[PDB]
């Protein structure tokens, strides 16, 4: 009965990456919601994950209720960022209305690797924890309009 | 009568009334009909659609169009630009795709100021606008034979 | 017998349009082929009205032979018109090409009302008049081969 | 047997467009492949070519074996230069893969009339020829592929 | 074991060299196997891959992943983040849009030293970290059963 999510992050942050993480399993769990997590490469392997996910469950596999993002994309020094930033929540946004699925985008794009962390940790701002109640939010809808 | 389905991303609830005083407004004047949802954001409006349209191919409501608000003003971070691109271009498309109407009331300001300026249906409407535009798009897309 | 085109304008100041409109009509008249005209509210709404049209012709409707995208995008000081700029284009782009039919674009974008003006008559450049010349040569392409 | 491709030029310039034209076609000649050649007023137009070109061999049609597609941008005054190069370019990738078809990319997008010729002119850069190539080396994959 | 597609596109037959070789390095030592196409740039990756894709659905080579390497050196001309952001966008569609294993190895530095840098599996093994990543999205896409 409780909306079972999937939490698909891309790390390269491992302190950062669980911070999110945590972010989003706080949330997830006030809300009483059970859930798994598999990780990623980057942030762009995130939609392919989680077309994986819906062939998957096409094929008996696990149904998912909803799929949260998480990931951290910094402003570097190097060009390949902005493109990894603008291409994943691109591709969400794409795949969530192609797919008609509930996505919590946690995709946090920071400048510098502090406000990685003030965005990361659940007790400042928590970016992770919002795309936990955004995919729950957006599940709530989904459900609604009885997709 | 056109029911219509508002869907609204609110961050700054004060601003999201003066758009959604706007929408309800003008689809009131218009004498249609319609339901309004909440997202967390700009982004999240193209699939809230999304799952109406689907929504709908199983009994669900049939909605004969659509009226996306929201604001989104360009501040520090970058996790501005992006939505507002993104949303207006996933609007689009989900309205090319699906050969539906819908009304974009997603705002776009440099600044807090320019966002009223835009919102309250005393200024420059923008909410209002937007069910209007949808109302138009349900017309043609009626005179059409969609 | 002669082409049948949709002129879809998106008419936010009127006089533009009503010169981008006589740019449209005027060679559309020269070559000799007719047209019908419809109204939005702007620019991003012209990809939709064509997919409007498409289906509608499905279900024994008017079938064109092509499509002229009539439209004014002045940057003005708010920052949504570089998106309608972008997007509309595309979108007109994409849907030509995922349909495979003739589409003159003549949305303009354009820094100011000046400019506006030297853009829209048919007396200066002429955009709507080039952009009903692009969908009739795009039409006589599409008939080349037979699509 | 030999390939037997459509080029799809973008006019406006006159000459570079011709210079480009003659690389392509003097590239498509020295491996022996031959070639049908379009002409559409800007480079938006070409996705949309090349798509009723495919359309029309489903009908009957000539069944061409790749695309060369042509076309000079150069930055000029308009702002209708910067969206024309990255759409023509998103358009025809998207086109490539969608359709999985072999298409060399000869959309020259410039600074100015002197890159232009750089580029354009087979003595030179040949971009033209470049494109004509790569466009057999598309359908060389192609084959291999058994696509 | 699984096989896959390296589809690269070369330039500068250097750096490519390099990439390539920490692609196969890290593909052998996880016993995947491996064919190797060229295209001319990173643009035409995308459709390669569809080409085998298809090819496969006629009895041709069946992958299991794809790794895609190139090098985009932004020189002087805006003509490189064109190419840069298309390529990039198209790989990430297809990965979507085809549900496949894709391990993204196309490098967009600012200069060739970079490039270098990026490339040689010695030091940030760009090419080797696409081919892991395509092994990674392999056996997720396992573990889904997609
Ligand atoms: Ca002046
Ligand atoms: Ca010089
Ligand atoms: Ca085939
Ligand atoms: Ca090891
Ligand atoms: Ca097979």
């Amino acid at each position: 009965d409780a909306p079972h999510l999937l939490i698909v992050e891309a790390r390269f942050y491992d302190d950062l990456a669980d911070a999110l993480l945590d972010g989003a399993k706080a949330a997830l769990d006030e809300a009483g919601a059970t859930y798994d997590v598999v990780t990623v490469p980057g942030a762009l392997e995130i939609p392919a994950t989680i077309s994986f996910a819906l062939d998957g469950a096409d094929n008996g596999g696990t149904e998912y209720d909803g799929f949260v993002a998480l990931g951290t994309v910094i402003r570097g020094e190097t060009y390949h960022f902005d493109i990894v930033s603008n291409e994943s929540c691109r591709a969400l946004t794409d795949l969530s209305v192609e797919e008609s699925i509930a996505i919590g985008n946690g995709i946090l794009t920071v400048e510098n690797e502090e406000q990685a962390w003030v965005h990361a940790r659940r007790e400042d701002k928590d970016k992770g924890g919002f795309a936990a109640r955004a995919a729950l939010t957006m599940i709530g809808l989904r459900k609604k309009f009885g997709a």
